[PDB]
């Protein structure tokens, strides 16, 4: 019930499988450390508490507080690779207010290839079978998928690459309540999650509280933050040892999300992470450009029936007259069982459309709403009065030429049913008891066209303007 | 003169510090093959003719037809790494046009991670820029790093640098169309790395020359030892340069900008490292594109509270001519202009520093001739030639037609200002200075986006001002009636 509120930011602990050290930004003071790092380091605990960063590191820092300035984001990171008597470590700093995150892991031709495959990917769904596939290679993760995040917040599985022996998640949807809201802001800013076991203890932090604000530490950005006595239960339950996931953002939304699951506990070195990474910032890129080819194309099929419309609609002087003729047909650019007209006052019908008491109601259902263009595939979803005319109008698409909803627009789909069909079992539950009567889904290649009708109608709002003046001028000219 | 008509795909010859070979991709029998190669792979030539790539690379077969299957673009690319007795172990990148597969051969031997976070954390474009070209100069260790960015006017203009103690800057410096023709342009946006080894080595031909499969020259675009032009390398040679490496910015299918990378004494570099660049390409086309959305959307920011008082009268504008001349609003301060015109229902109006009147009205007859929406200019004395003698009121210009036909528009004019840029590339230098005689300030894209969205709110009045005069003329005639 609570479970939005819980804050994610501050465990308090880590995960056992490295070491972690908090010291003030400019003394080099150590001041937090884990319960585990005196044994990991090898030294005494009384030696680490109260000594300098230019003691205990004294190559390090003069190339650490160079690339740390104060007052750069906590989204910046130094790598480095050093030599310890008790192997070889990595170390990974960042710095947060003025407080240094030292982060130590233990340390031991194929992305070149992956980057042109990517890049010569012909749509979205080869791209995503390619990255998904290419993952399952460099890593050797059990499985490997990709969810799609749509504009209701709902997951969507579209791609997967899986071993032999298991159950396809391919077509799983889930849905807004399983990733809160101060998950999604976590994961806009830190771009990569790591989870090696499910079922291990969290390593506290000694002090817990940092000195410098006497308040609990923010490691947002660490690798080694202990995840959500939640979101483990759920994967035990499954029974998946290790998650990696690695979030995709374009233009600052948070687009999708890798999900890399195991049956047995793992953890990855730091060197392939790094690759990971990599792949990270080449898939956000190629997203906005295949799914960019995806409209172009398919808008591109459509523009010879669009642009006999669009020229139609450009010398309009009668809206009823031009919009109407069915030489243009309006009903099949957009694939659509109804049309309505309504301009100067009167409401035009064509088409399969539903009773006029029950069309007086959706226009006016469309001037409350505040928006220039109203997209649904439900109507009985945001309209709960309107939900027995499904049969005639259950997808809708209207436009608002000019403002206040005077003249529009409407298109109209005929009614399809669906149904949900397949621990994620009583989270798909949720999501089954959402949808009951649908339609057609729009096509994105159709709302670009759509608004382009709009921008070639409320251009000629302007020219028919002139001409109603002059009749009034001419007529003031025969009165007097 | 005909320098823009040069075949630049089709050389015929190779670049002396490697080997190539092109091979039919269905038998894989050797075909074309440079004269140098029989002394690099160390093998008879006779032996290389009229052989199996089966025979000479016996591992390396099932895996290069494997990830190029017939039908791939020729920008895939596949890179190898095979040890032979006769040079070592060399370098092996293979691609494939048309059904013949072009073989290319060189001779091989935490920083990227860093570099990676410090783009992503540049406060704005010119930070991004100098970081950038600081980091080329430290892995690669070139004299010369600099960064173009190209002009939608197709100008480079020279923005960051990374220099050796004891060279003089390049910074500041522009650059005409005329040193990049289009030819030139096509083949960058397609192949993004580029490389010249010596400027004063003489080209490797091929044989044979021609292609039998079509019995026609070979194009070797998405070649890398592909021979640079006989009037670049003299261009390069009157400055005296020695090594060329340039990475191509290609942001949304257009040649953003481009990377140069020059040095004085001959350099070869080893191909580990290029790659590095060639992920720094990536990298750079990717953050340009969020460094500039970054640059409008805090500039609007400050002007917003200006703006916002303009758009809400506009939205109501009942009158254009009472509201949109109000001192209140004043549309002067927001665009930073001294002229302003405001031509609606047929009357001009005009508001701050104005040319005379018979002048206004040559200016509005030359806005209706312009076919685009919006036109956007620094210099009106190089568009308008008739209208050079009234800069000193306008001399920068930004038009905006509500509706469509230039019957309703505002005009902006912004006051005379001089501008002289002062510095073979000098005698390419004199041509940019031919162009500009005088300007003024030039428009902020911050302004454009701001500018173009009073269009949104007043052409959507444009359909509430038609409702009620309709309504007027309906309750006339029931009076009449
Ligand atoms: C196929 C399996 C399956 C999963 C994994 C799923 C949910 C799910 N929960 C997530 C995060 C999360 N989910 C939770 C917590 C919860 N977990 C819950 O399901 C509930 C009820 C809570 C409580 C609010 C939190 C807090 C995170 C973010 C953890 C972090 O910050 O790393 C994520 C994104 C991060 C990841 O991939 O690990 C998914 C996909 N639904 C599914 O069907
Ligand atoms: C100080 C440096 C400086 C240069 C180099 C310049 C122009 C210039 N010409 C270029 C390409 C080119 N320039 C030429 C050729 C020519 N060269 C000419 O200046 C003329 C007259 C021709 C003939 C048209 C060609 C063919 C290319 C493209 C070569 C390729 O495809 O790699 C490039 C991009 C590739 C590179 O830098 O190697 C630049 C920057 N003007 C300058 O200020």
């Amino acid at each position: 019930e609570n479970c939005e509120r819980e804050p994610i930011h501050i465990p308090g602990s880590i995960q056992p499988h490295g070491a972690l050290l908090t010291a003030d930004g400019h003394s080099g003071e150590v001041l937090q450390m884990s319960l585990n790092a005196a044994t990991f380091l090898g030294q005494e605990p009384t030696v680490l508490r109260g000594q300098t960063l230019a003691a205990l590191l004294p190559e390090q820092w003069p190339a650490l507080q160079a690339a740390l300035p104060p007052g750069c984001p906590d989204a910046l990171q130094y790598r480095a690779t050093l030599d310890w008597p008790a192997g070889h470590l990595s170390l990974t700093v960042h710095r947060v207010g003025e407080l240094l995150i030292l982060e130590f892991e233990p340390t031991e031709h194929a992305l070149r290839n992956a980057m042109f495959a990517l890049e010569s990917a012909p749509n979205l769904r080869a791209l995503a079978e390619v990255a998904t596939q290419t993952v399952r290679e460099l890593t050797g993760f059990d499985r490997v998928m990709l969810y799609k995040f749509a504009p209701d917040a709902t997951g969507e599985v579209i791609a997967e690459a899986r071993r032999e022996g298991l159950h396809a998640f391919l077509g799983h949807r889930f849905p807004a309540s399983d990733i809160p809201a101060q998950a999604r802001a976590l994961y806009t800013r830190h771009l990569l999650r790591l989870t090696a076991d499910t079922r291990a203890a969290a390593v506290p932090l000694d002090p817990v509280l940092n000195p410098q604000t006497n308040a609990p530490t923010p490691l947002g950005g660490a690798v080694l933050r202990a995840t959500s006595p939640m979101h483990m239960q759920y994967l035990r339950n499954m029974g998946v040892g290790s998650s990696l996931s690695v979030s995709v953002v374009v233009g600052g939304q948070l687009w999708g999300l890798i999900a890399c699951h195991h049956q047995t506990p793992y953890v990855l070195p730091p060197d392939l992470r790094t690759t990971l990474e990599y792949l990270g910032r080449l898939l956000s890129l190629q997203v906005q450009v295949k799914e960019a080819a995806d409209v172009a194309a398919f808008r591109q099929s459509l523009r010879e029936h669009h642009a006999r419309v669009a020229l139609a609609a450009a010398h309009s002087l009668s809206p009823h007259d031009t919009l109407s003729d069915p030489a243009l047909d309006l009903l099949g650019l957009m694939r659509a069982g109804g049309l309505i007209l309504r301009f100067e006052g009167r409401w035009q019908t064509l088409g399969e459309v539903p009773p006029a008491p029950a069309v007086d109601a959706l226009l006016a259902w469309l001037e409350t709403q505040p928006g220039a263009l109203v997209q649904t595939d439900a109507l009985g979803q945001l309209w709960p009065a309107g939900a027995d005319l499904a049969p005639s109008a259950a997808g809708l698409l209207a436009i608002s030429v000019g403002e206040g909803w005077s003249e529009c627009l409407v298109w109209l789909r005929p009614e399809l049913r669906l149904e949900v069909a397949w621990g994620p079992r009583h989270s798909f539950d949720t999501y089954l008891e959402e949808k009951r009567g649908y339609a057609e889904p729009w096509h994105p290649g159709e709302i670009e066209e759509a608004q382009d009708l709009r921008d070639t109608l409320t251009g000629a709002l302007g020219e028919r303007l002139s001409v109603i003046r002059d009749l009034n001028r001419a007529l003031t000219q025969s009165n007097a």
